């Protein structure tokens, strides 16, 4: 046993994990805590799915902050975290192609015997659930793991569950292994021996009976929509030996089956979630206003915070604060740094708020030093990185603490405010931008940023002719599966669509922006970045009322 | 030959190719059918139709030969003869040779199969009518018709039915001079060659789409002995079969027209801004400041200006000393001159006969906006026919007056009672020879409606998809209910109206009556441009290109 389960040599395996909770109000905190412990005790998170609200799947053939106290009382992993950015992952590529990995230390079964044994568990379980309420919140994760084998991983996983005391963590795959092991009898000091390999130990009694069998792939992989739903996000092309098709085909048949033989439409009550700060947002259910706070003429901290408060009351859900202009052909005031403009205002807002519904704060920056200071001093919620984190990808390290994750807007542009209007050739405008953003998400997701925390922005007016900016909006449907953030507010292209002189075109432009708000409303754009919050709020309130039947 | 004095029901077809002047043409045609044949008691819409396979008239009106009969301009509740025609009850025997049921079938089919050969060696502007006729026979009709055809100089008047009759015949001054009081000798020599035969019903009646389309407007439930079904059933089968067999949506090239002044307007193709000029908005009225605003509005983007001296806003006290026509007629008079010193249509918001008579006489207005759907003084309908020229009309639903309406709020079925009410109203004007294509529907937002009821009327605006639709939401209390002080509420209200503009835009509402023209115009311009899609295939074509790269 010590020769193989606890062998000296360090492996690099690929595991695919499923995460569940039943707590709606704390889902993010429960699941992101699980993610941290996974990242801490198992290896490196290299993929995540969206977060979903899922209808319970019991039959196949049809509130407290002790977590935060746990998070200051953890044993150290015997394995080191490396936060360095990676570009690729060999073992992961091998996993997906299904190619040649090490032999399993745990005895495998063939397809026939897997199918008989998986099948058996289901009928037993179906009739059990036949004889004898709340939504599930689900998430899948690919971990590049240093744990030797699936059984050892399940042990560590069980520890993670007891520590968190609400949470359910399943191993879906482990390399290309087919494993069915029926009557696991694990010794009280075997569990300790396993845990000690991976953790510097300072519960074990509970675990002994909790592992009765091991199935790889998990029994319910092909039988739960909610699982297939999550896997389709991460590994759509994957074909394990024990599966009839790729994950995408399996997901697709399941959608069309519920439609062609049950007339259900299964997507309707299995909602995709994104996360702006710490609450659940249902994808495509609200057009949130993001109020613009431009800090540069120098804008005084007190006046700027006044403007923030005004915006909250005008109905902004998110304030985007920026001290470095991206507007065409500008150059900043050299006398005063981005941080000097930005940080004081955010410090003053935090003081002025704490004296007293709290707006989410986004910082429009591409600069590591500025974002580091903001995050250290709990001043911000979201990075609005207009370079899609390409200017300094080290900024991605700042999006993860331990317990906490930060959300991020990824925007498309080329060049800078002086060059961008010239950088306007695209072979396939709509899809070049779309593919660029997906590629940027992939890189973030490979580097452990949760998928459901990443927002897409097409960068209107940035290296786009006015007709091109229009075409991007005409084809906004292309982002129907994704959290979407856009900024049209007061841009030159609005004016290009139109027919005291100086103050007149100013007005037509704000008024034209409200047409794009209306359009965004009907296209179900998740976030809109605007200067004129009150006007935008008035439009959206009325459009919302016309929809309440 | 030409003896007795009787009354018959006569369905006509009216055609033209002159798109630019189809109104001036067909309404001269209509009036000559009013002078020389009897009384117009039904019309269909104007239609631009595909033929299925792919300045002198002003003086002609001063010099017309008068009918032997008198023009009865007075209103009617119903027509007994027309009601008999519709059920095919007992009418007189024909003063012409009527053929049997199975012989007409064979005699018509040869004229069809002969005629798709002589043709086999532009746009159609169609309009049907129903006439209470003093003429005793189809042929004497066709005689005065071809006289009318020739008397113009581009016009094809046909007879589609004549009571219950089934006629075929193979092959004048005495007819003309006993119906009408006599270079007039170019006519009779043309006519003798021009008239060749007579078929009742008309030959193409059951084959041409352009006719079933027109007949569906006027007489849906009408069933001839000849035709194997009701007009509605034939029409709906023609639509259903062009879809099932040929895969054509047959409506798309056969467009319903409404008319605001003298030009063509394609139903549902444009949301027109109607600028509000309410003269009664301290103690002195400024007739020059109001023409200022008319011009300001034209420049701001108004197609139409609605002027009213009488206010119908809630609980309004009408100016006790100065009258409606002194508020309105000189403000209009000033306008007419300074314009003569791209001409906007002028709508007068009045229920008052004398005011409209005075505006119509002095060429000051094109449209009657009647907020009582002409129930205050049904006689006002008579002023919509200066027998040469016609005028269009907005018919609006309300109950009570500005002090009682807020209470008058119980409907049996809100949406449909109002639709039925306006339809009945249209039927009245039509039965009295107001051309169908000149009657606009208004649901009267805020007029005897609770705020939720104004919203419910909008939610269900699709119910008017067949009809020209004029609405007025601008600045009404219901907008506000949906959402250094008191300044906000004014702004919020205007900004929330722009939502309704946008909704109106997408719901294809034909006219919107607004205060804030510029703001509205800006929203409509941007929405229009977003819908201006260069290639309708490109979104799937670009998507495929991307998936292949
Ligand atoms: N995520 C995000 N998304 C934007 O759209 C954005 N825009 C600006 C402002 N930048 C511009 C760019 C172009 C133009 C013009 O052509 O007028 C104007 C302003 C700043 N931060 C931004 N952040
Ligand atoms: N065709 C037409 N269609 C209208 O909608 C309209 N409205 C007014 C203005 N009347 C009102 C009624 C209600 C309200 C409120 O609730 O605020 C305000 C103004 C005047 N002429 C009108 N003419
Ligand atoms: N691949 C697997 N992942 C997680 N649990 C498993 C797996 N195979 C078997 N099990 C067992 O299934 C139970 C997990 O709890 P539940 O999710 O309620 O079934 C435990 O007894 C596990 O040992
Ligand atoms: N029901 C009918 N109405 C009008 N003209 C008819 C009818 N039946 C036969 N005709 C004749 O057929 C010709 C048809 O003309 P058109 O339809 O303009 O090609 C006319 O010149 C008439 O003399
Ligand atoms: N949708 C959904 N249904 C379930 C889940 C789950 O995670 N999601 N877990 C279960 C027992 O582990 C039983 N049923
Ligand atoms: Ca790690
Ligand atoms: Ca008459
Ligand atoms: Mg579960
Ligand atoms: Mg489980
Ligand atoms: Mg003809």
């Amino acid at each position: 046993i010590q020769e193989l389960i606890l062998s000296e040599e360090n492996k690099t395996n690929i595991a695919v994990l499923n995460l569940g909770t039943n707590d709606r109000r704390n889902a993010v905190l429960i699941l992101e805590t699980a993610l941290h412990l996974v990242e801490k005790y198992l290896g490196k998170i290299i993929n995540t799915s969206y977060l979903y609200e899922t209808v319970p799947e019991y039959i196949v053939l049809d509130d407290v902050n002790y977590i935060n106290e746990l998070m200051q009382n953890l044993e150290e992993s015997k394995y080191e975290e490396n936060k360095e950015l990676i570009d690729k992952c060999e073992e992961y590529e091998t996993f997906l192609k299904n190619g040649k990995v090490d032999n399993s230390i745990l005895k495998e079964v063939n397809v026939e015997n897997y199918l008989l044994e998986c099948n058996n568990i289901i009928v037993k379980n179906d009739e059990i659930m036949k004889n004898n309420t709340s939504y599930f919140y689900n998430l899948t994760v690919v971990v590049k793991t240093f744990v030797n084998d699936p059984l050892s991983m399940l042990v560590v996983i069980k520890y993670i569950e007891e520590l968190m005391k609400i949470i359910d963590i399943d191993i879906l795959f482990f390399n290309d292994f087919t494993i069915f092991m029926k009557n696991i009898k694990l010794e009280k000091n075997m569990i300790y021996k396993i845990l000690s390999k991976y953790i510097h130990l300072e519960i074990i009694n509970n675990m002994v009976d909790n592992i009765e069998f091991l199935s790889i792939p998990h029994v319910y992989t092909t039988h739960r929509y909610s699982i297939l739903l999550c896997l389709n996000d991460m590994i759509p092309e994957y074909k394990h030996n024990v599966l009839n098709n790729t994950i995408r085909c399996l997901y697709n048949k399941y959608v069309s089956r519920m439609k062609e033989q049950y007339n259900i439409n299964i997507k309707e009550n299995n909602k995709r979630i994104y996360v702006l700060k710490d609450r659940i947002s249902y994808l495509k259910e609200k057009t949130n206003i993001v109020g613009i706070l431009n800090v540069n003429i120098f804008v005084e901290p007190k006046r700027a915070v006044q403007r923030m408060f005004e915006m909250i009351n005008e109905g902004a859900s998110v304030i985007d604060i920026g001290g470095e202009s991206s507007a065409p052909f500008v150059i900043p005031n050299p006398k005063i740094s981005e941080r000097d403009l930005v940080v004081p205002v955010l410090q003053l807002f935090q003081k002025e708020w704490n004296d007293i519904a709290k707006p989410i704060i986004s910082i429009d920056t591409i600069n590591y030093n500025v974002f580091k200071e903001c995050v250290d001093n709990d001043l911000v919620d979201i990075l609005n990185d207009i370079s899609a984190c390409t200017n300094n990808p080290e900024i991605i390290k700042l999006l993860k603490k331990k317990n906490k994750f930060y959300s991020v807007v990824l925007m498309h542009k080329r060049g800078n405010p002086h060059t961008m209007d010239k950088l306007t050739n695209y072979d396939n405008l709509v899809y070049d931008i779309k593919n660029y953003l997906e590629q940027r998400l992939n890189f973030l997701v490979l580097n452990g940023i949760p998928r459901y925390r990443i927002l897409f922005d097409i960068g209107l007016g940035f290296a786009k002719k006015h007709d091109q900016s229009i075409k991007l909006l005409q084809n906004i449907h292309v982002y129907d599966e994704y959290p979407l953030f856009i900024g049209y507010s007061r841009k030159r292209f609005i004016a290009h669509c139109m027919n005291d002189k100086d103050q007149l075109l100013y007005q037509k432009n704000i008024c034209g922006g409200l047409a794009i708000a209306s359009y965004s409303y009907y296209k179900k754009v998740d976030l809109i970045r605007v200067h004129d919050v009150l006007e935008t709020k008035s439009v959206l309130d009325v459009l919302t009322k016309i929809d309440q039947v």
